[PDB]
């Protein structure tokens, strides 16, 4: 594949991804908080 299109793959769902993730345990601990809150 061309070596841009498939690191600007890698380098959109490799940092995309973790960054997800992120936003999900920052959404989870907020999510916590959200709860913890009630």
């Amino acid at each position: 594949v061309m070596p841009k299109q498939i690191v600007y793959w890698k380098q959109w769902l490799s940092l995309r991804n973790p960054i997800l993730v992120f936003l999900k345990t920052r959404v989870l601990k907020r999510w916590r908080l959200f709860s913890k809150h009630e």
